């Protein structure tokens, strides 16, 4: 749905405190996880994950049980955020990371309550397990880097 799997992505500035950036992910991503149409049979509504290295990430579906939505890489206090995403191309589950890719995200205060973050993705295709289909569902209106949809809803 989005431009073909692009290598390093770009950065965007959004109006939000740095604490909000890390807090919003752990606060309740369901607040803006659903854009309009989702390939998932049921729209995600509840979310709960342990933020740590090798942590486990799962979400609750309106009628579906818990499915892994990704994983974690490392939590760095207000300044650097990194997370590994482990998911199946068929939106099923991946008990082990065989070809999972890592994501690098940095959050730093920009000007006033505005925070600027640089998000880059590399070797995401290494998954070659159909993970691209998962991105299509996450890709909502106005396709673009994750910061694009995140900044608009934020």
């Amino acid at each position: 749905m989005p431009e073909e799997i692009p290598d390093v992505r770009k950065s965007v500035v959004v109006a939000a405190s740095v604490e909000h950036c890390f807090e919003v992910f752990t606060s309740r991503p369901a607040d803006w996880w659903p854009p309009s149409h989702v390939l998932v049979k049921k729209e995600r509504a509840g979310l709960a994950f342990e933020p740590f290295v090798g942590g486990r990430y799962y979400e609750w579906d309106i009628d579906g049980t818990e499915i892994v939505w990704g994983r974690i890489l490392e939590w760095d206090p207000p300044h650097r955020l990194a997370m590994t995403w482990r998911i199946d191309g068929h939106w099923q589950s991946v008990p082990d990371d065989d070809r999972a890719s890592e994501i690098e995200v940095d959050f730093v205060p920009n000007g006033s309550g505005g925070t600027r973050v640089e998000l880059a993705h590399v070797k995401l295709h290494r998954h070659g397990d159909g993970a691209w289909n998962i991105h299509k569902a996450l890709d909502g209106p106005s396709p673009g880097e994750t910061l694009a949809r995140f900044a608009n809803v934020i």
